[PDB]
């Protein structure tokens, strides 16, 4: 049968920052606080944001003992691979041992392993850290997929598919471990984008096991993934933009990304839906990525959507901020959490068929067409 998520799992940084206290912390530790103007513009970016709480493991202490990246443009990739290549794959280690603990089996029946990072690019990579972190058997078949990266929720989910359903018994563990330390970097008026994401990018990490054919007994799929699609948006290549420097990943998202994904987002549904005879956008659960409020706003705006579809997706955006391609993966699991505890009749908000979509580099749309499981 289809692949199904059988367990998630989800870990962040021990260090809570409130979003209202971010703008007077960001400014200070990167020695910027005499930048009153800027800090205003921030202030404003930090109210629109919808973001309440973000967990970082950049802290004040870390800053101070590797105060290049406190800087905008100073060397500072060594420092910041020093800390990822160690702390990716504990935060990971975390996420997926909450996974495990929930699917209830022994590691040993774990068969594949599929980890996104952007941060920790290292040989052996991150992948294998996490293998011996967790102690999974040595003959795990990995896909180690670093730098992807807004969209890898939706890539490890496409590529989980396969890998679980052309393989029998095997049990996919995924893994989404997102830190910003190698992306944080002080503010400038020369950069903008790099503002909006001291703002909303937070980090975490999400874990979960896929399988085809569960035992019932032993196993509660919470989501089956029906089909998977990845599209290219023509002519939007330089409209979301990373590079790997010795500053550190540098990032640029373009100010018509929120237009560029509402104005694709139809056709990617068409596609993924028409096949199954559905139309109505309302009909659907929706796991949309919440690269900000804007495009939130503009898919709401696109599709008519009522008011509470997009319920979930906010709640995580508002109580974790934007963790990349991990992001998703959290939205799934309030999703299921939020729909047993309001006794819906599926993990799915009482709905049968969902949408999980990623936004990222390309530009780049994942749509992955998800099956709800009916609760009793």
């Amino acid at each position: 049968g289809l692949a199904s998520i059988l367990a998630i799992g989800t870990a962040n940084p021990s260090n809570c920052f409130n979003q209202d206290e971010f703008p007077d912390y960001s400014f200070r530790v990167t020695k910027s606080e005499h930048l009153t103007s800027l800090k205003d513009k921030f202030k404003r970016i930090c109210e629109r944001s919808t973001v309440r709480k973000r967990y970082l493991h950049l802290t004040e202490e870390l800053l101070q003992e590797y105060p290049s990246i406190a800087t905008y443009d100073a060397p500072s990739l060594d420092a910041r691979q020093e800390i990822e290549v160690a702390e990716v794959p504990k935060l990971a280690a975390r996420a997926a041992s909450r996974a495990i603990e929930e699917w209830g089996q022994p590691k040993n029946k774990i068969t594949h392993l599929i980890f996104s990072s952007t941060s920790g690019i290292e040989k052996p990579g991150v992948d294998c850290h996490l293998v011996h972190l967790l102690g999974l058997p040595l003959s795990v078949n990995r896909v180690m997929l670093y730098t992807i990266g807004c969209h890898a929720g939706g890539t490890v989910l496409r590529i989980a598919k396969d890998l679980a359903e052309n393989n029998v018994g095997s049990r996919v563990l995924v893994v989404c471990s997102e830190l910003t330390v190698m992306t944080f970097r002080g503010p400038s008026e020369t950069d903008l984008a790099n503002l909006i994401r001291m703002g909303i990018f937070g980090d975490g990490a999400a874990a979960l096991i896929i399988g085809a054919d569960p035992d019932l007994s032993i196993e509660k799929p919470i989501f089956e993934i029906f089909s998977a699609s990845q599209t290219l948006v023509p002519n939007t290549s330089k409209a979301i933009r990373g590079r790997v420097k010795e500053m550190g990943l540098t990032f640029y998202v373009d100010k018509m990304v929120p237009t560029l994904v509402a104005s694709n987002i139809e056709q990617c549904l068409d596609k993924a839906f028409s096949p199954l005879g559905i139309n109505d956008w309302n009909s659907i659960f929706w796991i949309p990525h919440p690269g900000g409020p804007a495009i939130l706003a503009e898919i709401e705006a696109k599709l008519e959507l009522k008011p509470g579809k997009l319920r979930a997706t906010r709640h995580v955006l508002s109580e974790y901020g934007n963790m990349s391609g991990a992001t998703v993966l959290f939205i799934l699991d309030e999703m299921r959490r939020r729909s047993k505890k309001e006794g819906k009749g599926t993990t799915g908000d009482g709905l049968e068929w969902g949408v999980l979509m990623g936004f990222g580099p390309g530009v780049t749309v994942e749509t992955i067409v998800l099956r709800a499981i009916s609760v009793v």
